[PDB]
């Protein structure tokens, strides 16, 4: 009755710990060294002592009911964040007066008011992580916490629960079915036989020619609408609390804030978020991140950032175990595809953001379709049986 679930981010630990909860003996295979995927949270110090910042999934937001129900369970708190003019808001609602078709199409209709028009281009850029000329015009129609003493501490007590069935350091290369029942798992070292398996690998990991998936042309037909969004975090130290804020920039298309922590305190911490890989080339993160100091200190004259900071930078994108930072959608995505794409092929099931219909790209999302997984296999495994 052996499961294997593959990768130990969100998706993959809410499957194997519904399944350990319904007495099924699970092996999670992780390539890092530690749990959460794109849930990674750390210290930083400033002039005021270290604090808990996000270096990938920040907020939980309205709806996140699944991911509440596990923190109840887990022992852990959610903290409230604390967190031209208008101008783009009238120019989005003229937008949509003007649902097929991408952002940018639509972006093209509107009077020609470059600076405005990219204005708002710039929002949907950030959010989507995606160019405008890709994303899905219905994106355009488009409070908040986090978990006190770091997002991680979930995926961390969930994979603590789970002991000895995590493997870390476990880099899955292949994974084969077998046709008269069960599946290979192949990692760099050697092959592990399961029953059954959950993928919960990234989007651009399961799209990888490094790595040797069961695939259809079904799947492939809808997984060709499903975008990568890019996204990197930034955080700089701050020299004392400032107010609560939340501010964007136009020619970066990053956004920065500033929020309080359980004490109750705005933390001394700039955080930000750049989105849209043509966004993060412009900035050029790698070579000469001064670049976006001065241009982050600039944009934030009222935050007193010390003279001689250096940020902290977050490329997901440039991460072989992530590869981006959520998914996003084309004009051609339906409900039909997006459904697809958690069924089994053979006896391989698959869960992660990606596929998410409603909180797609989310931390509710990868629970939730690790959840569903997992009721797919416990499906599964009584009709072996
Ligand atoms: C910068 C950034 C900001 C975000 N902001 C928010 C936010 O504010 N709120 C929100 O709700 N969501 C946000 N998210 C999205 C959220 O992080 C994701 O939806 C969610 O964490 C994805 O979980 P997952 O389990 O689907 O994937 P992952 O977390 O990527 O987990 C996949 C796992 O597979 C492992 N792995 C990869 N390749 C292999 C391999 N070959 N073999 C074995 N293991 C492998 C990885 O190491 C990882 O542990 C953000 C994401 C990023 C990157």
């Amino acid at each position: 009755g052996r499961i294997g679930i593959l990768g130990a981010g969100l998706a993959g630990l809410a499957a194997a710990t519904k399944l350990a909860e319904a007495g099924e003996n699970v092996t999670v295979f992780e390539a890092r060294n530690r749990p959460g995927g794109r849930v990674w949270s750390e210290t930083l110090d400033t002039p005021k002592g270290s604090y808990v910042i996000e270096r990938g999934a920040e907020f939980v937001l309205d709806g996140y009911t699944s991911m509440r129900r596990l923190l109840s369970q887990f022992g852990l708190s959610l903290v409230d964040t604390g967190m031209p003019g208008d101008t783009t808001g009238i120019t989005c609602d003229d937008i949509i007066r003007t649902l097929q078709g991408t952002a940018e199409e639509l972006l093209a209709k509107l009077p020609d008011e470059p600076e405005l028009v990219d204005a708002l281009r710039a929002r949907i850029e950030i959010s989507t992580a995606v160019s405008a000329s890709e994303v899905t015009a219905r994106s355009l129609q488009h409070p908040s916490w986090r978990v006190a003493g770091g997002n991680q501490r979930l995926p961390d007590a969930m994979a603590a629960a789970l002991g000895s069935a995590v493997r870390y350091g476990e880099t899955v290369r292949a994974v084969e079915n077998i046709s008269d029942g069960g599946v290979l798992v192949t990692t760099d070292t050697d092959t592990s036989v399961f029953d059954t398996v959950v993928v919960a690998l990234p989007l651009a990991v399961i799209r990888d020619s490094q790595l040797n998936l069961p695939t259809t042309e079904a799947r492939d037909a809808a997984l060709k609408h499903v975008l990568q969004g890019h996204a990197a975090k930034l955080h700089l130290p701050l020299e004392t609390q400032p107010a609560t804020s939340a501010v964007m920039s136009v020619e970066g298309r990053y956004w920065t804030w500033t929020a309080t922590d359980e004490s109750g305190a705005v933390a001394p911490v700039l955080n930000a978020f750049m989105g849209s890989p043509s966004a993060i080339t412009r900035a050029n993160l790698k070579q000469r991140p001064a670049e976006w100091v001065a241009k982050a200190r600039a944009l934030r004259t009222d935050l007193a950032i010390p003279q001689d900071a250096a940020a902290l930078t977050t490329v997901w994108s440039e991460d072989q175990l992530a590869g981006g930072a959520y998914a996003a959608h084309a004009p051609g995505v339906t409900a039909a595809g997006t459904a697809l794409l958690e069924k089994p092929v053979g006896d391989v099931f698959w869960a992660g953001e990606y596929s998410e219909p409603e909180f797609v790209g989310l931390m509710e999302g990868a629970i939730r379709s690790g959840e569903r997984a997992a009721g797919r296999v416990m499906q599964r495994l009584e009709t072996k049986s």
